[PDB]
């Protein structure tokens, strides 16, 4: 679930900042997408929302109002390792891999400020 996906970050990511909230970031790195991947990190969201879309077209997964961060998985967290627990049912399962690969790709991708609230009908 979103929610989850937000401690999952700040796992992959310890960083200095808690409920810092999550500022809109790139083209596809906030609600919905368009157009090309700006840098490294939107990659990683675009990635996670190309994921949530092939979640959506599972033949056996519908989730509540069709929106797969509603789904609430169970995983748990290490020294910045992330595990998904294996009794995830398999709509769980897909989803807590979707946000697993997205906050390891996100810790590893540069910030660039410049992209922050990136003017989207424009760039993107
Ligand atoms: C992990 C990433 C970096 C955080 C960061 O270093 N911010 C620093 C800002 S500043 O330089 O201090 O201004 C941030 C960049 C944009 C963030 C995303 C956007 O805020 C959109 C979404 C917001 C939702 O609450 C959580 C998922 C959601 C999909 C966020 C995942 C975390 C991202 C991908
Ligand atoms: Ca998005
Ligand atoms: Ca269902
Ligand atoms: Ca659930
Ligand atoms: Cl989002
Ligand atoms: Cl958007
Ligand atoms: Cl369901
Ligand atoms: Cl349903």
């Amino acid at each position: 679930a979103l929610w989850q996906f937000r401690s999952m970050i700040k796992c992959a990511i310890p960083g200095s900042h808690p409920l810092m909230d999550f500022n809109n970031y790139g083209c596809y790195c906030g609600l919905g997408g368009s157009g090309t991947p700006v840098d490294e990190l939107d990659r990683c969201c675009e990635t996670h929302d190309n994921c949530y879309r092939d979640a959506k077209n599972l033949d056996s997964c519908k989730f509540l109002v069709d929106n797969p961060y509603t789904e609430s998985y169970s995983y748990s967290c290490s020294n910045t390792e992330i595990t998904c627990n294996s009794k995830n049912n398999a709509c769980e399962a897909f989803i807590c891999n979707c946000d697993r690969n997205a906050a390891i790709c996100f810790s590893k991708a540069p910030y660039n400020k410049e992209h922050k609230n990136l003017d989207t009908k424009k760039y993107c």
